[PDB]
């Protein structure tokens, strides 16, 4: 059925289990939006291990692939996966050592798209700006796609505002995998801005807006 399935207004439900430095934690979240013109919104709440004794700026990236504006010319991968859907598998490598590896199953179930994700963090130093809350969000950043042996693999360079001024740097490395053979779109970059629009003080519940758009590379 494929992109006939994913309608111009879409609801998803969100689990995550994580932990971070050992510090296990939950999240459980629903969230809508706008699949073809790239825009989404989520409400969060820590359902374990709250208060978090870390940035919100890691997870975030981590709660929806299926809302992504394209271009006529570029086959979007995700969509047309539907209604199987698709997995993804992560790795985040920050300036100063911390690293996250990220899974993640995405299902459609009676029109509602299923989001289980799994997180573990390590190697954060215990007063760096993760585990010391001192960053401010994500900047808006590009990921660059290619495809290969029917996956897409992305790449990132991700910037973190720190409290205070300046830039705290990681790289993200992701493979999608859709659960059936799709089009295949050549290599592209997805233009993003994730921001924080609202939060209680502790950050047990979080609301969140995602842009999405694909273009080409120019070279």
């Amino acid at each position: 059925k494929g992109e006939a399935v994913i309608k111009e207004f879409m609801r998803f439900k969100v689990h995550m289990e994580g932990s971070m430095n050992g510090h296990e934690f939950e999240i459980e979240g629903e969230g809508e939006g706008r699949p073809y013109e790239g825009t989404q919104t989520a409400k969060l709440k820590v359902t374990k291990g709250g208060p978090l004794p870390f940035s919100w700026d890691i997870l975030s990236p981590q709660f929806s692939r299926a809302f992504t504006k394209h271009p006529a010319d570029i086959p979007d991968y995700h969509k047309q996966s539907f209604p199987e859907g698709f997995k993804w598998e992560r790795v985040m490598n920050f300036e100063d050592g911390g690293a996250v590896t990220v899974t993640q199953d995405t299902s459609l179930e009676d029109g509602t798209l299923i989001y289980e994700v799994k997180l573990r963090g390590t190697n954060f130093p215990p007063d760096g700006p993760v585990m010391q809350k001192k960053t401010m969000g994500l900047e808006a950043d590009t990921e660059r796609l290619y495809p290969e042996d029917g996956v897409l693999k992305g790449d990132i360079k991700m910037a973190l505002r720190l409290k205070g001024g300046g830039r705290y740097l990681a790289h993200v490395r992701t493979t999608y995998k859709a659960k059936k053979p799709v089009l295949m779109p050549g290599a592209y970059n997805v233009d993003r801005k994730l921001d924080i629009t609202s939060h209680n003080e502790d950050y047990t519940v979080v609301e969140q807006f995602e842009r999405s758009e694909g273009r080409h590379s120019t070279g």
